[PDB]
DNA sequence: TATAACTTCGTATAATGTATGCTATACGAAGTTAT
DNA sequence: ATAACTTCGTATAGCATACATTATACGAAGTTAT
DNA sequence: TATAACTTCGTATAATGTATGCTATACGAAGTTAT
DNA sequence: ATAACTTCGTATAGCATACATTATACGAAGTTAT
């Protein structure tokens, strides 16, 4: 069809209007299912509902996350929706069966997991140690993870920061301005403030950095062995590295992973973000403020990171007793 | 109609996609809705508006509740939806009844009801009339009327629960680890603290029952006329069953039931979550805190449960009182 | 046409879908429009939008209110859109003169009014005189301000109040349960509370009157020159009684209206929720708690009462003198 | 053809539907596109979504905000949606550039501006600098900055004030009447208290000034360079010159403009509500009362002119500061 | 040189929220009028 | 010529109204147990 | 009877918010099993 | 026969997930100034 192709020709053209996220899963979704269709001689563009629930089928049958599942399923969607076509979801075929395999899997114990939490105890303890050593590393390790819990944003937002982005109270308090998140794309963006300590971990990395030669450089930058800083303004430090910082903080208190290859075994991006949320939560912090912290206009992630602080809360119990 | 047999097929071959429960109301409204056809010479399927909204005023002059003439409409829209085939909903005239039907009642003062409030004051008399019999059935029912109202769980939930689940705390207090969700982005496994003097009736009961002789045994069971207790774990006590506790406790204070067919003349499976929540927001309680209490992310309900309570009178009422 | 004649057929069919008032309107502002086709020779069904156009600027040329005048718009074009016909406001002649025609008389001062206030301290004058008399008219009228100014329902809502809608607290407050209101439809519906005093209030009008013989009387109904109560359960006291109440209760304290024929010279249906909104606001009650007690679900005509409240009040002028 | 030349008739007639500021940046956009067309040999009406999506990559690379490129596609939409045309934006082209363009141009960090606060240490600075001075303008400017900073009112706002608009209270504080509203559900009339010092200098004002001799008279009025004033009342100050007094008071302390083109070196028009919502913020203020002291009902903006003030770090710096 | 400390990349899995269309101001710049 | 505007055009920040009902507002006429 | 105190009604004008579709419990009642 | 269930059906209250992306998680391979 000529339309078709005339659709899919469009979306490639500005495919800067999408994540490139998006295109990376696009793009691998496309490999797992042209696989698929491969091994069993199967159609694999216009996709058939009876076919892509066998799909669904057989990644549930490898032990794949109901998620990642859904996954499969979205950008399938999308890239017939986007197509002109109608999506594999407008069957009953794949909707019965998504709806299925969720049920299944989640009534035998699968739940999404969350990042292990580094709140401010942790950060304290991190703090503690780190704030002394004069190494380059550790003070730029040291001011990003102060700026993770300080401010809650996403490692990506992170990398994302230009010295210029940054201004000041006349309390002498470090603001960083955000425009682009997850949820949210303008050009007024958001203000987030750092505490008088963590601008002062961020002023020592600056410092020591020398970022701030040219003010469109990435406030964080890598260190080679030698200790030296490799400010850019055209190259962000990786957000694998953002990762690997958690890590190593985490490996530097309580050693090496396990052998299970489980995720969550340690500190990772979201680490700060759960962590702060549970803080605020847990010293009284008002549901809006939470919300107001890490970006969240709706309710119910937030309701969702306090998920798994609900642990013993015992109102009921003290009630009991007297 | 080639079409409407795939899809027919397509339900029943994933048929898990829903829980048994609905399978059972989509076959009782179909039940129903079939005879109210034979007996008024109409096709029962496909539905045609006309049809069915005579269908549904015959569902008012009955005297069937307003969410009961929804859930018929809903498995109405359900079953056609999932077919080929358009909905009743989206045709002007049952939209237009169901508005009419849904008002009408309401000015004939047709009341949403709610669990009878098993509270405190209510724990304390049957605690007191019965806290020292010795009879196996009095020992079990004393212990999981405690477990209801400590952790304000469902009935199924407590159908479920195992030795398995329960370990300790300060003073005694048991541990019992639960699926309080059946849901993926949701706690991951939650907890509950019972009390003191529960934790001491969920133990006196374990005594007698005779339920750890296996960790995979299911924490209550069955209590024959000779008061010996059946441990099971391949067989849970049914949720008939633990309403029946609740109803015979309140059969025991205030005798046989009050005769109008009505509902919530006794205690039923929520009673104590109902009792629980007034309890704890009598006493001063952050609402959010009852809400994780309980399990609830949708203020609507508890709302319900709390509203003629003293301290909940509003802003209104605090005013004129100066 | 065949359709048209069908849909129009069937919303009177099920009419009682519709508020009586809607009901009412859309003939009342049909006889105006029917009126004016005659008057220039125009069809005045399918109505083209060219005349509709004419007819607009001939309610504006009367002196009419833009929302009188929204108000005529509105039902041509519900009458329209349920007939399956194109609404007249679909075409520019009929959408831009709408807005055209706001924006004339707004920028010649034309403003929304909302009923004159009736307040905590005019509550409590009223009370100051008439709690002494033991008429039954008074004790009623006393027991009607005491509830609209305790709960803010509206007329409407207070005349549908049955005496088993009564109920009570533990710490004696009369509740009131409302199923349906203006914004709402519901069985479950909301409880209202009222404080100490107007529960006594109500407890003397309850008590004089004799409406808790069948407890599904009218908590209101009318009285008669000799003072004796008329109960019923099949016909509730009027709202334009219950406007007259208003008016007489100012009447009696700034004596008669004015000769101008303006609106809002007295106490109407409205005055207690524009005055214990207004209130609360002043007392700093939060703006949810505002929201709860009106049955208010979104925030603007909430803000759009304290609206007039936002008079004299000078934070920045305190700022500037020190 | 003849449907839309109906539809533009329809247009020219009821033009009074939108401000002369609309249709100035209507007719300013169909410009600007029609050169583009000419220029680039592409019809301009209908506009087909090829050509709108090469117009809004060239307004993209000519440097224009995404503010701007937004309002040249609203009015297209807006001209081609009332003739009976599809719309630019209803086309999958264009849609997904628009998409493009939003995040491309947050990734170089285009930042959405504001007013460069004018605030009380500016008040002050500027009073002592020409407190006593005896030039007739210096008087106006001085009085008019009060005004500006005391009531946040718009500059349009404040062009429209008469003398017949100004009453007193407690100490001379002037009691100025307003238009704040242009909307129907909205404020009747609204009031604004100077302060004792600022009345004062609208008080030296109307002396020299003499504006007072007729009360239709417009309170701020040109002032020629003879130092004479020179009252009307078919003639308003200009916004432009309001602007204007608030970029001499710039240059008055801080010199000529930095040259760079840039927008907000000097203050304009909003200098004084953002400096003065600042001011209110700094010395603790709710939010809300703010709110109503300019007149805002979505915080949204409000917000925007505080984030950089210590009392608005947020939780996470409370908390951090322990 | 070997090596820290990356980047790049693939597949796997969590998170996140359900909008614009009109009207005001900003400002350089050209037009007007009386000093 | 110039101060001190006004008018303008193009560039951006700042805001409010439409839609589909359902309700109250009030003067005026008909009703009914005193 | 005249009259308070309505009801009914018409035209006029303000107010008010942008949802369900699945799954659990309630309970009388019939079925089952061991005392 | 009966207590004490379980299973059932029909009646209602109580709840949670779909959709379209955009993001992080982490092991593994290629890179590069020391």
């Amino acid at each position: 069809s000529d339309e078709v192709r005339k659709n899919l020709m469009d979306m490639f053209r500005d495919r800067q209007a999408f994540s490139e996220h998006t295109w990376k899963m696009l793009l691998s979704v496309c490999r797992s299912w042209a696989a698929w269709c491969k091994l069993n001689n199967r159609k694999w563009f216009p996709a058939e509902p009876e076919d892509v629930r066998d799909y669904l089928l057989y990644l549930q049958a490898r032990g794949l996350a109901v998620k990642t599942i859904q996954q499969h399923l979205g950008q399938l969607n999308m890239l017939h929706r986007r197509s002109g076509l109608p999506r594999p979801s407008d069957s009953n075929a794949v909707s019965l069966v998504m709806r299925r395999i969720r049920k299944e899997n989640v009534d035998a114990g699968e739940r999404a997991k969350q990042a292990l939490a580094f709140e401010r105890t942790d950060f304290d303890q991190v703090r503690s140690l780190m704030e002394n050593s004069d190494r380059c590393q550790d003070i730029r390790n040291l001011a990003f993870l102060g700026i993770a819990y300080n401010t809650l944003l996403r490692i990506a937002e992170i990398a994302r920061i230009r010295v210029k982005d940054i201004s000041r109270t006349d309390g002498g308090r470090m603001l960083i301005h955000i425009g682009r998140t997850k949820t949210l794309v303008s050009t007024a963006g958001v203000e987030k403030a750092l505490s008088l300590g963590v601008t002062k971990l961020v002023e020592r990395w600056i410092s020591v950095s020398g970022v701030a030669d040219d003010p469109n450089n990435y406030l964080f930058c890598r260190v080679r062995k030698n200790g030296v800083a490799a400010p850019s303004a055209t190259s962000q430090l990786s957000t694998r590295a953002l990762e690997g910082i958690f890590e190593a903080t985490h490996r530097l208190i309580y050693g090496a992973k396990d052998d299970s290859g489980q995720r969550y075994l340690a500190w990772s991006g979201h680490s700060a973000r759960v962590g702060a949320a549970r803080d605020m939560a847990r010293a009284g912090v008002s549901i809006p403020e939470i919300m107001q912290a890490g970006g969240w206009t709706n309710v119910n992630i937030v309701m969702n990171y306090i998920r798994n602080l609900d642990s013993e809360t015992g109102a009921m119990v003290r009630l009991l007793e007297d």
